[PDB]
């Protein structure tokens, strides 16, 4: 029961029993917490509760020290000192932001704003608290029981009454009963088990609620600037392909950590892999939150780095299929590609943390705790999508509040900025450069004259809350007949239910804006589906239209974003 204060690091035995994470609070900070919040239970070796038999006084403000035991006003002996007095709570070794983090329900944007603008120790307390709150919320949903099996990819479900039903998308991964993880897509539903198993009627599925481990390491280590490249040995034979990044690679070796803002198709993975060719003897750990982000780094490394010095770290509880071309689980290899949650306890000369807009402060801290590195490089784009905040329902989360790295990129600017988009037709580059990049993103490609926009509100229907716009899909169908080259397009929308409908009607491969991030396609057909905060979100809009290498058709619901698209308008 001996530890350090979360607010001022002062030593104490005084924890808070009312906080879900039980934080240690010193005498002054414990007082300022109990006297300003509903939190009145204070912990130590023995709790601050009335020692009198059958007494339920647990409020520290109503308790006193009577010799060596604690009693309320009704049971205290004549010679007794109040536990709360002179701005302190009695304890051994004798805050407005801490209070708000400790007592919020995490459903408001303002809660995440505070969790990212607070001191470093409060950022870890907010991250631990938020994650535990998100996990305790998983218990609220209702069990789905297999009532009948139709085919190898379709079934019918029986839901638990009294408990709400979770949205059926690839975002929520169920746990079948321990017969492997399972996913669902919309009474006939589509079943996708991570393990091929003959779906048993009667067997139940439940959401994976995991124990939230405490955070020790900061989200960002303290910054260090050096006069020379430190612990890294550069080449004087750096391939012309990577010469554009030489000054930035040198910046990487001259700072403890560095941030790289790379808009879509500006060369983030090329920069990340080229850093290995610039410091050829450096041990590099390549990390990201998702298996897809890690796999995209493996694909680029397969092209430039020796396959014998690479290893893809895969957790024993293999959830989805990932990169098979490197030797699996050899932690000792020079190049290690691994998701944040599967990182081993190891050291590195450089740690590259990619798709940083998708990281949370919990992820930032975990990386600093498992990896001890000479240099840390954070690659991503605050103008792209953040990790979904399942508890957040009120207010919008701005990019400067996604995590510590994004906060820095949006306030002091990033250390490095990749300014030339090599992927997209100029119509798309010009639109997103003006929309989210302050006119600093330049187009390498010419205009393709294959970027179209149509303003069509259609009809909005809902599959629970996930939206569908059948008339917008009908407009796509009509366009496809007149433009058969577009037969090869990927259909993108902000909603899985819109995508399920488009899949059956158009036969195009489908992708939500959020699952399309990091991917690129020659042709993209995007239907906005609705005018909601979700479908009008400028970061989501940015990702959506920057997936296209050659052409894009945007069927829009919002006049604002439609007018901003620098595309040829279509009629019908
Ligand atoms: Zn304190
Ligand atoms: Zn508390
Ligand atoms: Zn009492």
């Amino acid at each position: 029961a001996v530890g350090a204060c979360v607010l001022c690091n002062s030593q104490t035995s005084l924890r808070c029993g009312a906080c879900i994470r039980r934080p240690f609070l010193c005498c002054k900070c414990c007082y300022d917490h109990v006297i300003s919040t509903s939190h009145k239970l204070v912990l130590s070796v023995n709790p601050y509760v009335c020692n009198a038999p059958g007494c339920d006084v647990t409020d520290v403000t109503q308790l006193y020290l009577g010799g060596m035991s604690y009693y309320c006003k009704s049971h205290k002996p004549p010679i007794s000192f109040p536990l709360c007095a002179n701005g302190q709570v009695f304890g051994l070794y004798k805050v407005t932001d801490f209070n708000a983090i400790a007592t919020c329900d995490w459903t408001n944007a303002g809660d995440y704003i505070l969790a990212n603008t607070c001191t470093e120790r409060l950022k870890l307390f907010a991250a631990e608290t938020l994650k535990a709150t998100e996990e305790t919320f998983k218990l609220s949903y209702g069990i789905a029981t297999v009532r009948e099996v139709l085919s190898d990819r379709e079934l019918h479900l029986s839901w638990e009454v009294g408990k709400p039903r979770p949205p059926l998308n690839r975002n929520y991964v169920f746990t079948g009963y321990q017969i492997g993880e399972y996913t669902f897509e919309k009474d006939a539903v589509v079943y996708r088990g991570t393990t091929t198993y003959k779906l048993n009627v009667g067997d139940y599925f439940v959401l994976t609620s995991h124990t939230v481990m405490p955070l020790s390491a900061p989200t960002l280590v303290p910054q260090e600037h050096y006069v020379r490249i430190t612990g890294l040995y550069p080449t004087l034979n750096i391939s012309d392909e990577f010469s554009s990044n030489v000054a930035n690679y040198q910046k990487v070796g001259m700072q403890k950590y560095s941030t790289l803002q790379g808009p879509p198709g500006t060369g983030k993975s090329h920069f990340a892999i080229g850093l290995a060719l610039y410091y050829p003897s450096a041990r590099i750990v390549y990390t990201a939150c998702s298996h897809a982000a890690v796999d995209a780094l493996c694909e680029k490394a397969l092209k430039y780095l020796p396959i014998d010095k690479c290893s893809r770290i895969i957790p024993a509880r293999a959830r989805v299929e990932c990169f098979d071309k490197f030797k699996v689980n050899s932690t000792l290899e020079q190049y290690v590609f691994c998701t944040v949650n599967a990182l081993p306890e190891t050291t590195a000369d450089i740690v590259v943390f990619d798709e940083i807009s998708m990281a949370t402060n919990y992820d930032l801290s975990v990386v600093n705790a498992r990896l001890r590195a000479k240099h840390y490089v954070y690659i991503g784009d605050p103008a792209q999508l953040p990790a979904p905040r399942t508890l957040l329902t009120k207010g919008t989360l701005e990019p400067e509040y996604f995590n510590s790295v994004c906060r820095l990129m949006k306030t002091i600017g990033p250390d490095m900025f990749l300014g030339t988009c090599r992927r997209c037709p100029a119509e798309i580059v010009d639109t997103v450069s003006a929309l989210v990049y302050d006119n600093k993103l330049k187009a390498h490609k010419d205009k393709s004259a294959q970027c179209f926009k149509m303003f069509y509100k259609g009809v909005i229907t809902h599959d629970v809350s996930s939206a569908i716009n059948r008339p917008q899909i009908g407009v796509v169908r009509e366009f496809l007949t007149r433009n058969p080259a577009w037969r090869k397009a990927v259909f993108i929308s902000p909603y899985n239910s819109q995508n399920a409908v488009a899949s059956k009607i158009l036969g195009l491969p489908t992708q939500t804006v959020d699952s399309s991030q990091g991917s690129e396609y020659d042709y993209v057909i995007f239907t906005q589906t609705t005018e909601t905060a979700h479908s009008c979100n400028v970061n989501r809009f940015n990702v959506a239209i920057t997936r296209a290498k050659v052409g894009i058709l945007c069927i829009m619901s919002d006049r604002d974003l439609y007018d901003k698209l620098q595309f040829t308008s279509l009629e019908i």
